[PDB]
């Protein structure tokens, strides 16, 4: 029944036009800005390498319920284990190999899942990993990892998460922020929320099935403000924003019959996703996969 949103806009930028990410971001505001969130694809051959300290890799993913706000309201892994458990339980939901579920097929599932009453799903997210724990996914020239000769480029690289600009300019700044990680499975998901101060934010899928994004463009932020309040559980209806964005997890058609402009897409192994200023957005992972993310200043 779900009927997928708009496509937000991609962009494939020459190797030219990939020299700055800054640079590059601004260009394409004009669109970008209108649709909230925009994919970026690097050129074909830029292909940085998995510089996770993968033998150590162990964390304890929290635990999520699809329908929670439906219901109630109204293990340590390696990555080696976590990637075992995620394709067996998407091959058992689907009965079928994880790589043959279209990716429309779990979208629909997803948002199925998240208002039946009949049908309880519980997933498990890697999520809240910090970069200094085992490691960034991108190569960094810290020494506390070899760097191969053709692996220096992406440690030097703009587009590397961890050579993004991230101090904003304050006065306090002078009278006185690094990535993270997240490890995914099917139905795995994050609810509506914009970052804070309203900064930016760039998120890099370095290996695994994609993750489908939502978002809604800056202008109409305080559109799906109203709207959140008005259907969100009148319980939770009074709590600030920095707690209600905990339980904001809403179809996106919901929004878009009350009139919210709302943008989906896929983001593929190797892509870009940024999301601009004051931009509302959601979304959740087809399977098992591998995110990096960093709020950054213009
Ligand atoms: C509001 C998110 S959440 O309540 O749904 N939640 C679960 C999902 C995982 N994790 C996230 C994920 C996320 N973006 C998606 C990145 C990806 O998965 O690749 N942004 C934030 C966040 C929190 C406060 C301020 C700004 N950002 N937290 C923890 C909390
Ligand atoms: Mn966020």
């Amino acid at each position: 029944e779900f009927v997928p949103p708009p496509e937000c806009p991609v962009f494939e930028p020459s190797w030219e036009e990939f020299t700055d990410p800054l640079s590059f971001i601004g260009r394409i505001r004009p669109l970008a800005e209108k649709t909230g969130i925009c994919k970026i694809r690097p050129p074909k051959d830029w292909q940085p390498p998995f510089a996770c300290e993968v033998k150590s890799f162990r964390f304890t993913p929290r635990v999520q319920r699809l329908n929670e706000l439906e219901a109630m309201t109204r293990r340590e892994y390696t990555l080696q284990s976590f990637g075992e458990m995620a394709d067996n339980f998407k091959s058992d939901y689907f009965n079928m190999p994880v790589h043959m579920v279209p990716t429309e097929l779990v979208e629909k599932e997803f948002w199925r899942l998240v208002s039946s009453i009949e049908e309880d799903v519980i997933v498990e997210y890697g999520a809240d990993i910090s970069s200094k724990d085992f490691g960034s996914g991108f190569p960094v020239k810290d020494g506390r990892r070899k760097i191969l000769p053709e692996e220096e480029e992406y440690a030097l690289s703009g587009w590397n998460l961890n050579n993004m600009p991230v101090l904003e300019q304050s006065v306090l700044a002078h009278i006185n922020k690094v990535p993270w990680l997240y490890v995914g499975m099917c139905f795995s998901s994050f609810c509506w929320h914009i970052e804070d101060h309203w900064s930016y934010s760039i998120n890099y899928l370095h290996w695994g099935e994609p993750k489908t994004w939502y978002g809604v463009p800056s202008h109409a932020a305080e559109q799906l403000e109203e709207v959140m309040r008005e259907l969100a559980p009148e319980l939770f209806e009074s709590q600030p924003d920095l707690l209600h964005q905990l339980v904001t997890i809403m179809n996106p058609n919901v929004l878009m019959e009350h009139g919210v402009p709302v943008y989906r897409t896929n983001q593929c192994a190797g892509e870009f996703v940024v999301t601009f200023p004051r931009a509302y957005h959601s979304g959740f992972n087809q399977g098992y996969n591998f995110a990096e993310a960093v709020n950054f200043c213009t």
